């Protein structure tokens, strides 16, 4: 047996065995199914507040003109899920609210302070302490790394048994830049022959263009002028002048990939030199 | 004029000119003629050394029977190279060595102190203190990441604007499951429904078998049995009682993909629960 006590605030069950049987029949209805069985009962859990936290998030998401006007409807948002949820410590680009439980499953039957009961015991239900130890994890290493335009002048794509980089310095104005690949062997990651795929678009920038035709090799004027460098196939590190400042500052983005690292997973980066 | 010095220990440019306009010419040649053109001076640049370096880890890896035997050689290698060359300091598994250059094309000509000389006046060229240095970077964020199997109990995706998830968590046998999915809106993420895809290997297991055909749900054993769970369409913050443990210790590997993260790009983890 389930019951509803407290005047509809908390959930009580007859023994373990009830609470763990109610856990996995409710745990496998749909959502739908969970929502109505949960109305059945006039009991408002952490899971209802989810629901409807996801809904007005959508709905601000929605009605939001601008990015100060969501920042002033997202700063009341908080403020009313901010205590009962938890929000992204680590990355501010996530918007959605958090449950604080480890045991997570256990929403369905926690109340507004995460406690359900067992009988005469209340079960405080185990939370997370900050949105960190929840992410919290010993490694380093991931099976694959792409950077973003947040990326300065280093770009690269490190997918499963394939990496690419592309890395641009700066000496006198002269542009230095270094083509890198490498493959994962039996003993680790070491160099290997390469076809290397970019994507440039520089402000206040000359290329340094290979010859072609016996004609150059030059620097080819590409001030905000996108274009491409397609290479034939070269080592795991390449070194070459990539070209030169024309002005005070060389900024823009570059996209690298190659024949082993695919356009779609190209690696991203802002220039600034 | 390029002249070769000091018992050819030493590259000398008669200006600034002469440097910037060779740097040039032979970065934009074919490694074999750079190669070429540097066996007419009779000079052996860091470059060439990093030619053989190269060659010598590709030579190590293919006569290494085991790893025990390529430890003994590896450790010969890094301690040849270690010096005028650079390792990984972050990842153990990047096996190659690199230049400690800053402006990365004066490989060419720098000798093995990283030296070359503008007339009267010696370059001792910048580099790296370290390798960290060399890879330093302010952001924390990227454009992609998918967890390995080094990440415990969470296996992850995240793409350029899909995001999904798998989180294990075990209370008192019971094990816990949230599948999460995130799109990236104008706003930030945020939560959507998607289709959810596992693939689950598991020792001493008992999988929590959802309703099908009116029988269920159920615990069913899965103990060392590979098996796969494709979901319905589903929220963006599902929990689940995903199983029990049948034993004192509940191990194996999770993998997680979606509609929107494909197969190719699915995440990974070690369960040990
Ligand atoms: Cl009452
Ligand atoms: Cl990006
Ligand atoms: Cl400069
Ligand atoms: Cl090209
Ligand atoms: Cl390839
Ligand atoms: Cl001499
Ligand atoms: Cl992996
Ligand atoms: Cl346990
Ligand atoms: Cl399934
Ligand atoms: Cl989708």
């Amino acid at each position: 047996e389930i019951e509803v006590i407290n005047d509809g605030t908390m959930i009580k069950f007859k023994d373990v065995e009830s609470y763990e049987n109610a856990l996995l029949k409710v745990s496998a209805m749909s959502t739908s199914e969970q929502v109505s069985f949960l109305n059945s009962l006039s009991f408002k859990s952490q899971m209802i507040l989810m629901q409807e936290a996801d809904g007005e998030l959508d709905k601000i998401c929605n009605q939001a003109a601008d990015k100060a006007e969501f920042d002033v409807l997202y700063e009341k948002y908080k403020h009313k899920y901010g205590d009962v949820f938890m929000f992204n410590t680590i990355d501010a680009t996530d918007l959605s609210p958090y449950s604080r439980l480890v045991y997570v499953a256990n929403e369905y039957f926690v109340n507004m302070k995460g406690e359900f009961m067992i009988g005469d015991s209340l079960v405080v239900d185990k939370v997370y302490t900050d949105f960190k130890e929840r992410q919290q994890q010993f490694t380093v290493s991931t099976r694959s790394s792409v950077s973003d335009l947040s990326s300065i002048n280093e770009a690269y794509s490190r997918q499963k048994d394939r990496k690419v980089g592309l890395y641009l310095s700066v000496s006198s104005g002269i542009i230095h830049a270094n083509f890198t690949s490498q493959k994962k062997g039996v003993f680790g990651w070491s160099r290997y022959s390469t076809t290397y795929h970019a994507k440039v678009n520089l402000r206040g920038f000359e290329f340094a263009q290979g010859e072609l035709l016996g004609y150059g090799p030059v620097y080819v004027n590409k001030d905000g002028i996108p274009f491409a460098i397609d290479t034939k196939e070269m080592g795991g590190n390449v070194t070459k002048v990539f070209g030169r400042k024309l002005a005070q500052e060389c900024t823009g983005t570059i996209e690298i990939w190659s024949r082993g690292v695919p356009y779609d997973q190209r690696g991203f980066a802002t220039v600034r030199l």
